[PDB]
């Protein structure tokens, strides 16, 4: 069995959290950005792990996109977003990332972990129209000071928590 990692990650949270289970993987496997898919013949692979990051409650461009070119493959995603983990947000992202992989591939599971917001991000929130679209979203200052410690070890629990639910102990 030949299980693939394989992501997406402009500030590295995602990143990481795919090392996470990269490391905690049993057996044969392989990680890489989605930039290097040209490096592995998917047909090889009998599990596809997608690595996004949330994009205004969606995957990440380049990971939806990838997932866009797959059929019928057994597909599992690890998301990253800054929001709370508890929050209907985040059910409403696990839910859009859920339809997006079994809409044409076989969806068995996917976990989301919380990831900081960018410094840059975190400037262009200040500012229009940022500032006016989120203006009544509650709790947005401390949702965002919060995610600031993420990924970090609560999040690399839930990845154990993920690869041993689906792959191996
Ligand atoms: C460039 C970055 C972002 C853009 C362009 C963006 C865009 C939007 C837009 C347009 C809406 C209104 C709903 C819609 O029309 O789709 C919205 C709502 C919301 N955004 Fe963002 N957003 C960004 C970043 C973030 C971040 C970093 C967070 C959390 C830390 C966040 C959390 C929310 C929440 C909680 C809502 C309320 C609606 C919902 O629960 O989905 N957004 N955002
Ligand atoms: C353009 C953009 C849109 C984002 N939209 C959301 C969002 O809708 N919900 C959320 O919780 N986080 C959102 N985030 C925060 C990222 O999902 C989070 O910071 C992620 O861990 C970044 O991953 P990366 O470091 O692998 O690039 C957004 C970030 C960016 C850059």
């Amino acid at each position: 069995m030949k299980t693939l990692i394989i992501y997406s990650s402009e500030t590295g949270n995602t990143k990481m959290v795919c090392e996470k289970a990269f490391e905690y993987i049993n057996g044969e496997k392989v990680i890489i950005p989605i930039k290097e898919e040209d490096s592995i013949n998917l047909d090889e692979f009998d599990n596809i792990v997608v690595g996004t990051w949330i994009d205004k409650a969606n995957a990440n461009a380049e990971a939806r996109k990838f997932i866009n070119t797959l059929s019928n493959k057994k597909i599992f995603f690890i998301g990253t977003l800054a929001a709370s983990l508890e929050s209907e947000h985040a059910k409403k992202c696990f839910n859009n990332l859920t339809k997006l992989c079994s809409k044409k591939n076989n969806f068995v599971d996917g976990v989301l972990t919380r990831g900081k917001v960018s410094k840059d991000l975190q400037e262009k929130f200040t500012k229009f129209p940022l500032n006016i679209i989120h203006k009544f979203v509650p709790n947005m200052k401390e949702i965002i000071l919060e995610a600031d410690c993420h990924p970090n070890e609560s999040d690399f629990l839930l990845i154990k928590g993920f690869i041993d639910k689906n792959f191996n102990y």
